[PDB]
């Protein structure tokens, strides 16, 4: 019997299925109260949080423990999200992000961007299809992003009319990076997301399977390789058909999560883990009820005091 | 009998009356040690933190639980703080901010600002009357602030010689916003505060009344409508006259707060709440003291030994 | 026996000797699992975090409690780190930073930089010897850093061909500042670090001595004046000679830290402190064992039952006679 840590030192990292504040209950899978911090946003994911669609909803756990239930939305990242030459693959970007949310001492901070000429700061839909901050360069220049020694991942998207990286002609679209970047002969617009910094990795999590209504993309499928991965109810890898719609509100997922979060009388303060099996979990110590011991003392006292009455009479009758 | 959660997973959000680090003790109302995180600043409030007076003192709770004791300073925001056309009302801005500090998964982050031309970044007292960060646009241009999809509140203050919002001529002063903004034909100087991001809202608080020395302004008075509101000692809504001055050090407020924070032997780990009534609060389990039960045994034993003697004596006395 | 708070509401703030995630185990001193949050980076310190060498590794504790085991690396700051006129001394900068990490409600945020002209944003090795963000000003201008009312410390480094502060000619190098700054007639390149904001100071820590392989520089030696300072194993003030090298992996430091973090059955939830002496620490309560009380009851009941038997024999042995 799985027991998940339901305690104020734990952050639940989720998507619409856990977004209790902002999603109609009919579409929730997390339908019990979570005593820790809830960071769950409809439509979001660890890659999607860098897209600019949800500019205020970055995941920023600061607790020792985490439980993750997300990933389905990250399968909308595809080839155009790793098309800038020298971009990380989505497989490797996702691995670093999921490891970071699970184990990491993480932050979200502004990414360095500069250039050999003054760029124009504005916002536009022309790079991604929705409004993000851009720098516009109206003549060709050197553009630099990130800093040597950095430890984290950021997303870049470009709409360039010229430019190369190390002599390789740029291709318009996006990419993920965990090192500094330099574009030469660059003209056009550039979006750079904040950096998801991942420093030390001694925090702890459970990673609950997030299923889609189609087979998972490779970069989220590979989360099965992490020691923290725990299966959740699914039908051949696909989200169950017992919900409100094909993607939300599964009765069996709800029962799985609720049961795992309502183990009775677990003293979470006494185990350094984001979960435990019920029989092995440390249990709360309770007040001792001494009423039954007191009843025995009374019943014995009764027979004794009546033994005293009897004895005296036997003593007199023997006189 | 009110018990407030006095525990490391709780953030106390306050003003001079709770600023134990930086205010003379004679002016404090929070005069007992708080076992959680204390974020309290002389002069500050959830609106005032955006004024530019507090560039390093924004409130940033990251804990599951909060206790708020602030608002009196926010009553110095007035008509000039909601005068930019399309600004939020102070009533609505305060409501979002107090709900955010109380229940929110919150962050404080830089607000996007851009324009159709390059302006100048500097600092001046010309916009608000005191030194803040400003952008100067000496030629009329399009100025853009915030981003579609954002979830939070920021403050804008302008000193403009031209400009309009959607064709409505701008009025100099300030406003609060929770959506992106666009000014057309803008010439002059603009201050933009950081954004108080409010994402999910499943954290928990108590909101303790903060009284002024006159009746509260409308936008703070309305905090009485929140489920978390708890009255604090007052005289017809005004701060009591039993303190160091008209605004600080009330003997009766001090006793109220100290009593509520020193309920003995509450096991806060076993209740998912920022307060409880004493009789209903979960109590710490203590080692059981068996001394009285052991004394009862010894008395019984003394008597039974006597009966053993007297019985033997009867048996022999049957000589 | 020292017991250090080993609990999820505590942040361990360290350097390579505690950087369990990223440092070879032979060079670790913290070799036991820490149940709280670990923020420890090889080569870093509370001053060095502002240098730009570790741009993603700023210390950002958000917990009520902290344990510090760092400082040796901050002795690489020297005269060139307080040479800009009006800079804080390293003694005063370190004091504010160590108090902030120990006791502070802290944040790490961007530092305001503005000017009378548009500064060119770029990155270069020319100011510090390694790559950092700089602004370049190619015309003599007014440059302003920080904001009135701020509460925190930031680092500035310059490579200027002209400029002054309040009429005092600038000197190239670095400085630490906790107030807004203004340079006049400035021309050249300027690096400005993020701000380590220190607001209220009612969080709590233990500050464990961090020893170097030579005697400590003055600005870290002075951490002994703080109430929270606790000595750690050392040989005449320098790191012991029982480690992997002269600066890491000391066998005696390891034992000191492991012993202090493995006090058995401490109920940290019942003490508002980052440490306690073992005998005084609150201990976990266990279920009460009533077996001895039950044995005493049962023994008594057996005896009283023999009395019933023998009384009846008596009560009868008399009615006969
Ligand atoms: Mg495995
Ligand atoms: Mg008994
Ligand atoms: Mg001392």
């Amino acid at each position: 019997r799985l027991c998940l840590r339901n305690y104020p030192d734990t952050t639940w990292i989720g998507d619409s299925r856990s977004d209790q504040s902002r999603v109609n209950p009919q579409s929730l899978d997390l339908v019990t109260e979570f005593k820790g911090v809830l960071q769950a946003k409809n439509g979001n994911g660890l890659l999607k949080q860098m897209s600019g669609r949800f500019p205020s909803d970055w995941y920023t756990p600061t607790t020792k423990y985490r439980i993750l239930y997300l990933g389905t939305n990250d399968c909308t990242d595809g080839p155009t999200d790793m098309i800038i030459p020298t971009s990380m693959t989505l497989d490797n970007a996702a691995r670093e992000l999921y490891l970071g949310a699970c184990r990491g001492d993480v932050r979200v901070t502004p990414t360095f961007v500069g250039a050999a000429i003054v760029g124009l700061v504005g916002r536009t839909d022309a790079v991604t299809g929705f409004s993000v901050k851009v720098l516009t360069f109206s003549s060709p220049t050197i553009v630099v992003v990130g800093l040597n020694g950095m430890s984290g991942i950021y997303k870049v998207c470009i709409a360039a009319t010229s430019g190369n990286v190390g002599g390789v002609k740029l291709i318009n679209g996006c990419g993920y990076f965990n090192t500094p970047l330099r574009f030469d002969n660059f003209q056009g617009q550039i979006y750079v997301s904040d950096t998801f910094e991942v420093r030390g990795t001694k925090n702890k999590c459970v990673l609950l399977r997030s299923s889609s209504d189609t087979p998972l993309c490779s970069h989220i499928m590979r989360n099965v390789e992490l020691d923290e991965y725990v299966d959740t109810p699914n039908t051949g890898g696909v989200y169950p058909s017992d919900g409100f719609d094909s993607l939300h509100g599964s009765a069996s997922v709800r029962t799985f999560l609720t049961d795992a979060l309502t183990c009775p009388d677990i003293d979470w303060s006494r185990i350094d883990a984001a979960s435990c099996e019920y029989d092995s979990c440390p249990k709360m110590v309770k007040d001792f009820d001494q009423t039954s011991l007191g009843n025995t003392d009374t019943l014995i006292m009764r027979e004794v005091a009546l033994h005293k009455e009897m004895i005296s009479k036997l003593q007199r009758d023997i006189t």
